[PDB]
């Protein structure tokens, strides 16, 4: 039954937000679910517990001395439909990996009756803008088996998209990291799924589902909550809902293929959102040209 | 005469147009001057050159074997005015410190004519938006003197700000790292400078500059050239240009100390940005609020 998905991807685009209410739609459809947190910041899990911020392990680790004297309380809590949040909060800013206290965070839930429980699955809510080792290292371990990349019609959400795709390359031999989809989060740019569709089979994946971009979202973090417990009737609920189907029932799963940058660029100038540059003109002064 | 300068700020705010166009000023009025590029692309130096993508050094390092191999040639080159561009391009995208490559690229400066030279100024465009080890290696080293971050009266532009000047704090007893002011990049929204002159004196700097946002910017970089020499005589470039003056003449440089999340907050809070926030309804549907 469990299966360990990551939500990669760009940092600002909606990785916390859609992740929370996924979730919370999967675990409104009857899934015990696990949500990890390791964005420098409590808000990746914040939704569910209607807490302002939760308590990271990094800051429990020097509030304790010692990591091993933590419980599954403090670290942990389970919110709205039992869905049990747990942030990292790596790192101590300034001095080392990021990632590398990710890692240590979940080995000590790899310590304890955290992930062997009833359990359907668990979600890694972190950024690849950069994708560098540190911020790769789930996918070092086994823990990225579904990963999926929320992005935009916009050249670094996309541009990190292919980024995290060119670390499953890396790992794909070494263990199951396989790439479930992509979730196009809405900017409003004109035909921005068609991009994202576009892009999401030049890489071999499918563009999962389209998000829109609805301000119902901004009516339920008011009140620090998922738009499916907040209003469960509303049209962006069902849309939340309807990601949650397609992932359950998701059976393509595949090791990507990154493009060059000027595939990428490319792309984007046929879908107009680069622009048709004049090489007659590149290097020259306005007098001129 | 040579000060060692990094432009810190968020992956996307303005670093590499400012910095180029700001270095372009300033060798405008007879600086000698080195740009170092660390962003995961060559775009940090490409409008000085007006090369597609400069030859950075990690893609040299397989391309010679051994990094000891390459010149100053390849490796870095001089377009306009006579400065000197050179690409870093840390990782090999998804193993290893991104920062860690960084270091080993200038210490390939430091063992080379590079640094050594008639020179005034050097300067890192890095990002910063989360600052791990890794990303906050410079000022490790005395290559971080003067820091500088470019940012806007948004939420992460401002708290990457915050989070770069939380890591001159860490290194501040043990070497020069100094916090020279705050750059606002424009995003337009209405008491912007203010916003970021608020949080300028709040971090004990100054806000040195703000800088506009221009179009003729992109009708200069679709020349792959910087505004300064497309159209000398822009209302732009005359701001460039006055960016250059006040850094030269800088002599405001401090340790920060930053603020709490809270601080930062209520201070978008008071400028409007962030959320009146009603706390008796935090926690609740929408059928009763
Ligand atoms: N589908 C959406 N519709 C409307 N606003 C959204 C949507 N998804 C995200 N947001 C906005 O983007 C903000 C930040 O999202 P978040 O997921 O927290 O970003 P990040 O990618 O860093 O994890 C949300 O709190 C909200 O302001
Ligand atoms: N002063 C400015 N006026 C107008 N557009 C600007 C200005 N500075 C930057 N830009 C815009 O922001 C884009 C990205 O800037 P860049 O400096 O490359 O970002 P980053 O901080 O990652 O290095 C520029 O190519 C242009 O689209
Ligand atoms: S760039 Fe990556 S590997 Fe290097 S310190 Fe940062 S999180 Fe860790
Ligand atoms: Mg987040
Ligand atoms: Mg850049």
């Amino acid at each position: 039954a469990m299966r360990q998905c990551a939500i990669y991807g760009k940092g600002g685009i909606g990785k916390s937000t859609t992740t929370q209410n996924l979730v919370a739609a999967l675990a409104e459809m009857g899934k015990k679910v696990m949500i990890v947190g390791c964005d420098p910041k409590a808000d990746s899990t914040r939704l569910i517990l209607h807490s302002k911020a939760q308590n990271t392990i990094m800051e429990m680790a020097a509030e304790a001395g010692t990591v091993e004297d933590l419980e599954l309380e403090d670290v942990l809590k389970a919110g709205y439909g039992g869905v049990k949040c747990v942030e990292s909060g790596g790192p101590e800013p300034g001095v080392g990996c990021a990632g590398r206290g990710v890692i240590t965070a979940i080995n000590f839930l790899e310590e304890e009756g955290a992930y062997e429980d009833d359990l359907d699955f668990v979600f890694y809510d972190v950024l690849g803008d950069v994708v560098c080792g540190g911020w790769a290292m789930p996918i070092r371990e086994n823990k990225a088996q579904e990963i999926y990349i929320v992005c935009s019609g916009e050249m670094m959400a996309m541009y990190a998209a292919n980024n995290i795709s060119k670390g499953i390359v890396k790992y794909a031999n070494s263990g199951s990291v396989r790439l479930g989809g992509l979730i196009c989060n809405s900017r409003n740019t004109d035909r921005e799924d068609e991009l994202i569709i576009a892009l999401a089979n030049k890489l071999g994946t499918q563009m999962i589902h389209f998000v829109p971009r609805d301000n119902v979202v901004q009516r339920a973090e008011i009140r620090r909550m998922t738009v499916i417990e907040y209003d469960p009737k509303a049209k962006q609920a069902d849309e939340y809902r309807a990601l949650a189907r397609k992932v359950v029932d998701n059976k393509l799963l595949v090791i990507p293929n990154p493009i060059t940058m000027d595939e990428l660029e490319e792309l984007l100038m046929e879908f107009g959102i680069m622009e048709v540059e004049d090489e007659s003109i590149v290097g020259k002064t306005a007098e001129e040209v």
